[PDB]
């Protein structure tokens, strides 16, 4: 009677081949059917549900999936729970991790977790004023409920558009209608506020409680002039590229050093917050550790190069591991890493944001493929090194005293393993030549076998694997491009909500019971009109089926036999 | 024409990448500029028979990383005359990661991007086409039919 | 002894799935139409 | 197989010789949905990870350390089962 959602379960509550696993209690099945009336009729009987954790094996995982399947219903969360939003968040998290633990039954616990996320999102859809929405999003058990929603990765909850209007009004404070303006006026405000980061950052150091000290406290006036400041730092790195063994630092480098110290003090300031859990899980903070670690290595090798290197030797006489050349090389790599941080600024823009986050979600599917390709690289480099290691020639024997590839004469590519891996890397692009696979000793069989090995590497790597990577990114990009614009808005609210905190000053160098009664008063209304909207949607959207046909057939049949029994 | 606007959103990001690697390679190789007299045929930079100073200035480095998307640079570009094997190796690894990012990652992401855009565009085609065909047709309905083959004067 | 139980609850699950997942069609409409029509002519033949 | 509601029933199914006879017949007749059914995958996973209480519960760094440290000991685990097959290491 509970399966068919009949409310003739009042008779069965008033007064061998079970078609169920015998773990099933009536409230588990009532929650599996998601009918609010039967769940209320059984919760009013004061029945309980077991807790899943533990100290022959199909009954245990089947019973745990029944318990989590009953707890994840949006009517046992709407009833019998203090607040359904935290319950939907914590159940969505426990079902997501529980899907990641158990390789079997993964597609069902993920379905239950998406049910728990969709429930909380549909609770925000029922807020019909902004007092209710501010009571929801500020409820501390600041914006506490959004911090918990981002903490439990509730992407549909945060990307709900009423929440995006509230975050947009918190974001654009001090701007009456920024989105109403034309984009040329937007560009002029971005540029003119961009030039004034010393004029807005000297204030809040001398006069914090002033008309200008409260103007950098605005988060959109944080984002602009934190990032135009970063464009001035990258402008100093562009300026820096325009003999003494270890020189004193250039006037450009003296200008750059406190930008660098502001970055390192900023990242240590972020590693003090929390721990190495949220910091190391974020890829851009790992890129900050690589960039700033190369800054510490570069400045440290400038200090080491200044110590006891007093003379001046010409450039072409230096050793290979001279710390001046290493400091310049690591400075160049840190310029690539510092100049690729502007990709993370794309999430603030509505055009470049979902594109950038879709590319970031396809990179993890490329990295599953580069392992297989690197195995192929190891295979053919093993074979070609094994065939051509007999034919190493000294660097004196070739013109211009040049060995390997990166010569005008590509001479010994398959000689060592390191040069063979390098050789098969550069042949993916059209940068090797066929004279590479020759030897001086004119052995036509081994040169032919080596050219066939190089040819099958070209077929496997360029025709097979590259186009399989193309088809792989088509099928991944189609899956990613549906969940885009809520995947984008989650990262945009993380970027926005990073600028709401207390530590306003830039890295340019400047760097150096009533609430619960109101919340239950809102939650009661949201649950009531939520459940009314869901029974309304079940009346509109449920298509008719065969058992509904049998109900009409028995009504006409039973009324037929009753009239025939009265008239007979 | 409706996919060009989706390419132009991507060339900004790619130009961001070129800027990054040109900053790094100019920063590493700006110490090794040679005068044009020192090379044969008095030729400097790329667009020479001997590709000699590509990562010397910033404009020539942006040019250099532009021409390496196609198979038109060479590996002898990343050398210096002074035989510094560590900086030539680091510069060749920077050029290699530019080739992986630009040619393997970003180009094929542009391919998948234009697949997913072309599927959306190809449904609204033939009413998107007929609107522009009626704009082209309805441009020739007006009184000003005088011919621009100079008969227009 | 196991196969008998699996067949029995399998067939019960399949008739259950045929009751839930089969959409209504025109012949099911003709069955209701003949039930109301036949009950109509039967009541009119008792009251006439 | 979806209707098996215990593991005694599932072990009676998958061991029925006309060892795992019914899985050998299922792989022999290329029954890919039969074998990939998740209760069968739990039984094959417990037969696979015997001597491991909850391998999937462990973190992948601990997984990597067990893979490496068991990986180095293939003479220390393969000299046993040649000298002492019926032993704690054999
Ligand atoms: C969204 C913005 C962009 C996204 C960022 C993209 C993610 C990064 C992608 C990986 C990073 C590049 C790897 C470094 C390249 C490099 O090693 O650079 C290769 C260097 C360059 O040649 P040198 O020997 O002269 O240095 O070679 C070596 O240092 C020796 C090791 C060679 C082994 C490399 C194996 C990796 C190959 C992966 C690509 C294969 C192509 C695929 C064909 C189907
Ligand atoms: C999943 C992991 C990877 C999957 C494995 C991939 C499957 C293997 C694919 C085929 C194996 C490579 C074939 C050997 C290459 C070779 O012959 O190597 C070619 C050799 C190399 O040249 P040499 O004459 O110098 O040796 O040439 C010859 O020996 C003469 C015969 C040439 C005729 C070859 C015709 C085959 C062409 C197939 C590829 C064409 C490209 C497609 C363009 C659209
Ligand atoms: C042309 C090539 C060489 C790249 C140019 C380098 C920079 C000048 C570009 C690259 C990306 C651009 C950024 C892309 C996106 C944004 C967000 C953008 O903000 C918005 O789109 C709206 C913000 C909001 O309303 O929340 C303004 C600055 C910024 C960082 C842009 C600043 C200029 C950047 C850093
Ligand atoms: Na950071
Ligand atoms: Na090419």
């Amino acid at each position: 009677a509970i399966r068919k959602e009949v409310v003739g379960a009042v008779e069965l509550l008033l007064s061998q081949f079970s078609e169920f696993t015998p773990d099933i209690t009536p409230i588990m099945l009532a929650a599996h059917t998601n009918n609010y009336e039967i769940i209320k009729l059984l919760v009013q009987k004061r029945v309980t549900i077991p807790r899943p954790h533990q100290i022959d094996s199909l009954r245990h995982s089947r019973s745990r999936l029944n318990i989590y399947k009953a707890l994840a219903s949006p009517s046992l969360i709407a009833l019998s729970s203090e607040d359904p939003i935290l319950t939907a968040f914590r159940l969505g998290w426990e079902l997501k991790e529980l899907s990641k633990v158990e390789n079997e039954f993964k597609a069902e616990y993920e379905e239950l977790s998406q049910q728990c996320k969709l429930f909380a999102k549909d609770l925000l859809d029922q807020a019909r004023s902004s007092r209710e929405l501010e009571i929801i999003l500020n409820h501390r058990d600041d914006l506490a409920k959004l911090k918990v929603a981002i903490k439990y990765h509730q992407k549909e909850f945060v990307a709900q558009p009423n929440c995006q209007q509230l975050l947009a009004t918190l974001w654009y404070d001090g701007f009456p209608g920024w989105r109403r303006k034309h984009w040329v006026v937007k560009l002029l405000t971005c540029m003119t506020i961009g030039f004034l980061f010393p004029m807005l950052s000297i204030a809040y150091l001398i006069s914090p409680r002033s008309n200008l000290g409260l103007f950098i406290k605005k988060p959109f006036i944080k984002f602009i002039c934190h990032t135009a400041s970063y464009l001035t730092f990258l402008f100093m790195l562009l300026l820096a590229s325009q003999h003494v063994q270890g020189p004193p630092p250039t006037v450009v480098e003296w200008m750059i050093l406190p930008w660098v110290l502001g970055f390192i003090w900023g990242e240590i300031k972020e590693m003090w917050d929390g721990g190495f859990t949220e910091y190391i899980h974020d890829w851009w903070n790992l890129m900050d550790f690589a960039m700033n670690s190369l800054y510490l290595a570069t400045i440290s090798l400038k200090i080491v190069a200044y110590v006891k290197y007093n003379g001046s030797r010409p450039r072409e006489e230096w050793e290979m591991w001279h710390p001046t050349l290493i400091a310049e090389a690591l400075f160049a790599i840190s310029n690539i890493l510092s100049s690729l941080r502007l990709i993370s600024l794309f999430t603030a823009n509505s055009h470049l944001g979902p594109l950038q986050i879709s590319l970031g979600r396809m990179l993890l599917d490329i990295l599953k493929f580069l392992f297989i390709y690197c195995l192929v690289l190891l295979a053919f480099a093993n074979g070609l090194n094994q065939l051509y290691f007999y034919y190493e020639t000294r660097a004196i024997d070739e013109p211009n005293n040049c060995k390997g590839i990166r010569c005008e004469k590509q001479n010994n590519a398959f000689s060592t393993l390191f040069e063979t891996l390098q050789s098969l890397f550069w042949s993916v692009f059209g940068l090797l030549n066929l004279y590479v696979t020759n030897v001086k000793a004119r052995h036509e069989f081994t040169e032919f076998v080596g050219a066939t090995m190089f040819g099958t590497y070209n077929v496997i790597s360029l025709v097979v694997l590259l186009n399989m990577l193309i088809a792989m990114m088509n099928n991944s990009y189609q899956l990613i491009a549906d969940h885009a614009d809520i995947e984008w808005k989650f990262a945009r609210t993380k970027l926005w909500m990073s600028y709401f905190d207390e530590g306003g000053t830039l890295p340019p160098p400047f760097n150096i019971l009533i609430q619960n009664q109101h919340y239950q008063e809102v939650i009661r209304n949201l649950v009531k009109r939520y459940v009314a909207a869901m029974i309304r949607n079940s009346k509109t959207n449920e298509g008719l089926t065969e058992e509904n046909f049998k109900e009409l057939k028995q009504d006409i049949s039973s009324f037929r036999y009753e009239v025939l029994d009265l008239l007979g």
